[PDB]
């Protein structure tokens, strides 16, 4: 068939890296900050940790969550989270390095304004160039948001959180899962409805991610009951356009919200025509005062 991966994933002990502060939380697994020091000494690294906090349904979903972060490590991207390492305690515990910024959502709505032109167009070819490679390895991530983007530095963005993740083999050109436990804002009709997920599925997340970014991490369909995307959807409303934007960057998140998924953009693309607006970012993106300057 094809080719081994060989991707490899390290097993330490719970007495490698301790728990420091409680990050994010909920629901499902939780979230903490921390350092590590790996076998023997020589310098000591910062990492966040998620444990579980048991149960064959839960257990099942949280390896197979970390499976995907390892099996995609191959040559591995710089916009795509890898894996640092795992522990096998009761409640297992997963291991990622940590990105001292946070994350996108609580970092635009914190300089809502005061963000570059660049910044803002940069990151659109960022997350894009990253799920190329995700989109290359056969892996659709469906849940793509601002809140599941990370940034290293300013300049660097990242995408994490495959909890929801699921890799697409040969053939099978969608797929199908737990009928609930989905983020409906950030969905597409076609998954909404038939609950079927193609690599056109996370197209659709793109665009809402971006425009997130666009509105200054904004609230997509504030209000509007989850229960109703299905049919204000399919009546035609979207999400409008952001005032920073031109017709040309709309366009492009209105290109993605079209029904069909068929006629949706590819990654490839969004890559290109968003890297060619980075070379001009005050004809492209319309912000109240550009010069960026110091802080
Ligand atoms: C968008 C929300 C968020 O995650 N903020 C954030 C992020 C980091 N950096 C970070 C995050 C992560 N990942 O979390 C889940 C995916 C990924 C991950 C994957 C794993 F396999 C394991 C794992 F542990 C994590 N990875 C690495 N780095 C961060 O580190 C500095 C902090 C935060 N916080 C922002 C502030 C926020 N907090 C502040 C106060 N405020 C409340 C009024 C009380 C809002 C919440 C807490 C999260």
């Amino acid at each position: 068939g094809e080719a081994p991966n060989q991707a490899l994933l390290r097993i330490l002990k719970e007495t490698e890296f301790k728990k420091i502060k409680v990050l994010g939380s909920g629901a499902f697994g939780t979230v903490y900050k921390g350092l590590w020091i790996p076998e023997g000494e020589k310098v000591k690294i910062p990492v966040a940790i998620k444990e579980l906090r048991t149960s064959p349904k839960a257990n099942k979903e949280i390896l197979d969550e970390a499976y995907v972060m390892a099996s995609v490590d191959n040559p591995g991207n710089p916009h795509v989270c890898r894996l640092l390492g795992i522990c096998l305690t009761s409640t297992v515990q997963l291991i990622t390095q940590l990105m001292p910024f946070g994350c996108l959502l609580d970092y635009v709505r914190e300089h809502k304004d005061n963000i570059g032109s660049q910044y803002l167009l940069n990151w659109c070819v960022q997350i894009a160039k990253g799920m190329n490679y995700l989109e290359d390895r056969r892996l659709v991530h469906r849940d793509l948001a601002a809140r599941n983007v990370l940034v290293k530095t300013p300049q660097h963005v990242k995408i994490t959180d495959f909890g929801l993740a699921k890799l697409l083999g040969a053939e099978e050109k969608e797929y199908h899962a737990e009928g609930g436990k989905v983020p409906i804002k950030w969905m597409a009709l076609e998954s909404i409805l038939h609950r079927i997920y193609t690599h056109q599925s996370d197209v659709w997340s793109y665009g809402v991610t971006v425009w997130e970014l666009m509105t200054f991490g904004s609230k997509p369909y504030d209000g509007i009951p989850a229960s109703e995307i299905s049919s204000i959807l399919e009546k035609g409303e979207r999400l409008p356009q952001p005032p920073i934007c031109t017709i040309d960057v709309y366009m492009i998140m209105v290109k993605c919200w079209m029904i069909d998924a068929d006629s949706r953009p590819k990654f490839r693309e969004l890559i290109i025509e968003f890297s060619k607006m980075a070379r001009d970012p005050q004809r492209y993106l319309v912000i109240q005062g550009d010069e960026r300057m110091h802080l």
